[PDB]
């Protein structure tokens, strides 16, 4: 009835939300440094937090974001023998304890080197694609409308430029996420160990390509990016910055990598960047795919959404941008001039696809 | 754990909310519904029916793009360009063929820019001793707000109203205590819907909505309903029995037992104030009472100081200390009472 969709309807904007501001104090961390299987209190939790130190009402106010967490299973919910026994029938315990979940567990950054997911999911609600979103219905209704236009008066990258703190958001989203993936990739993919250079083309901050060369130290590195992202790039070890426009000029090198490149744009843009890579390769070289695939059938599974989800992402941020099918990607790397296309799945969607000159 | 098997189940939460509201935008449902209630369609035919898309070759591929997305979230269902139908969810999302009536109202206000911009501030309500997250994204308070804001003051004040409608279609299913009332007083009443199902169904009540003066400026004429402005907080008129829906929980403890105060004394002898909210259960876990309580929680924690959901011993305790002597809850549906408080 109306009264049972109410529930399952008006909790979806909610959730999100409470997610976010979860992360933004640190949550998940915090119920990890109590040990392996740790069961705490809002109390506890927010003695931990010196910046509520003088709100006496910081755990009430706490415990409300979490019990929605706990409904939602991102977290786990119980009490103790002492909660039910110790202040007798006429005394109310309000504080439930929280653990982690195998998905709040991917909430902690690590403490070897502090990866989570974490970076990614705070670019994805960050208030610019939030923003975006609220124009979404804009592609439907106005042909060459893109929704991120709409809000914000320029296209993401040309703003990127302009705005000092989505800049830093959205590669810093990048840059951890490439860590995740790489360690998958290189548990199952072996086409880096005979390389002796590797040109990154839209390589971000330059991450993906220190992590290659950390593991296979003969592979001379170079990043490739925009002006105002090769601006805030670190020094990495092994790793050359270049600063271009992949539309106008690849830099030459012995093999390529687009990762999370070809999805923002579409067909025609895609055809022209892989033009401009295979002139700036020698024959035998080969440029690396990397994208979560779109199922050639989709249905309730971790590929199916780790497609959808970006889908809709590159829909409302740039024109063109969508996921694309195997079948989809040979036909852009065939009418590029490149040859056997080999297709080698990773995890859960993401795979390499190797485009040979 | 496996990272590339939870970064679909936490990557999904910002996105079906955003895709849902597009859908609502464009009128997917009712366009849906138009084919026939059973009928299954695709993104080119419901597309061929929203005249802003005619010159937009592209409009059907991107509007799939947004469906797929609702299909595998159980807002649609998919059958095989593949064919999209309702489900018991996207039908609360068809306005009504006799009255336009749907939780689309209140949706597009839960998911308003107004709201999500308070919701990017709601750390600040751990952080910061009185600070609220509504009044730290828009330099104002959510009433004082409304009286400056005509846009949200609609989308506000509608999605009260046509939700109202809903509810006491199933207030009237159970309860029968307003049959021999002569007289009712909504005290926050909004724009007066809710008092004027409630002559509707009992002719010889005589209905009075009273709210704040940017709300009752904007009120449709109903039948059998006079509009009345002032400030709830100061004085509420004289009135033979009174309604407090969804009032008491944007407010902390002392501002209700003021309310109610105010209400004890405006009431003769043998009045009742009823207050229409959502309990929060003794215990919490993943069903509809539970949500339908957590979900206003949330939103009044962002949108009001003090605003918060509460038991049935503690709406007790409150119209106890006003002076109130007989409590009487009464179970609506899915966490819904009436509460009744006799002087
Ligand atoms: N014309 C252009 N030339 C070079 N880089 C560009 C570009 N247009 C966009 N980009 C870059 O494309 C990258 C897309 S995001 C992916 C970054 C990285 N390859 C990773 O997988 O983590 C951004 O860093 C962006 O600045
Ligand atoms: N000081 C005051 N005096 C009277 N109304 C007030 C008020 N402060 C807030 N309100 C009103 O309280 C209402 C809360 S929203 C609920 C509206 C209606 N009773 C329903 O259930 O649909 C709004 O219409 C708001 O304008
Ligand atoms: C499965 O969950 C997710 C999967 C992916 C992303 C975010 C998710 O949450 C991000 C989103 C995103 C947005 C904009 C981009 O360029 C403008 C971009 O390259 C990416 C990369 N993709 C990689 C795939
Ligand atoms: C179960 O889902 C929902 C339940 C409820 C609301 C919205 C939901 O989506 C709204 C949200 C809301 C926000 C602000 C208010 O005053 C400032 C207000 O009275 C209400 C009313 N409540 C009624 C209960």
């Amino acid at each position: 009835c109306y009264l049972s969709e109410t529930a399952n309807l008006g909790k979806l904007i909610c959730i999100p939300m409470a997610l976010r501001a979860a992360m933004e104090l640190n949550v998940f961390q915090l119920i990890s440094k109590f040990g392996t299987d740790a069961k705490v209190s809002a109390s506890e939790i927010a003695s931990k937090m010196p910046n509520a130190k003088n709100n006496p009402e910081a755990a009430m106010y706490l415990d409300r974001i979490l019990r929605l967490l706990g409904a939602s299973s991102i977290l786990s919910v119980s009490t103790t023998a002492a909660s039910i026994n110790r202040g007798g029938d006429d005394v109310v315990v309000h504080e439930k304890l929280y653990g982690l979940t195998n998905s709040s567990c991917c909430l902690v950054p690590r403490q070897e080197d502090g990866v989570s997911l974490v970076e990614e999911l705070l670019f994805t609600s960050d208030k610019v694609v939030v923003d975006s979103f609220f124009k979404l219905k804009c592609v439907v209704e106005e042909k060459d409308s893109v929704p991120f236009e709409v809000a914000h008066g320029a296209k993401i990258f040309e703003y990127a430029a302009t705005e000092p703190r989505m800049n830093q958001v959205f590669n810093d989203g990048m840059a951890v996420f490439s860590i995740v993936v790489f360690e998958a990739v290189f548990r199952v993919y072996d086409g880096f160990l005979d390389m002796k250079e590797l040109l990154d083309v839209g390589g971000g901050i330059g991450t993906s390509v220190s992590k290659i060369v950390a593991k296979y130290p003969l592979i001379r590195g170079v990043n490739f990016d925009l002006p105002h992202v090769i601006s805030v790039a670190p020094q990495y070890p092994g790793v050359e910055h270049v600063a271009g426009d992949m539309f106008e000029e690849v830099p030459k090198g012995q093999n390529m990598l687009l990762k999370w490149v070809l999805h923002a744009w579409g067909d025609e843009r895609c055809v022209k960047l892989l033009k401009n890579c295979w002139n700036s390769l020698p024959v035998g070289g080969k440029v690396l795919i990397i994208e979560f695939v779109l199922p050639n059938e989709l249905g309730n599974n971790a590929e199916s959404f780790n497609a959808l989800i970006p889908d809709l992402l590159l829909m409302a941020l740039n024109p063109g941008g969508k996921e694309r099918t195997i079948s989809e990607y040979d036909d852009l790397g065939k009418a590029a001039g490149f040859i056997k296309t080999i297709p080698i799945p990773i995890s859960n969607g993401l795979h390499v696809i190797e485009f040979h000159k």
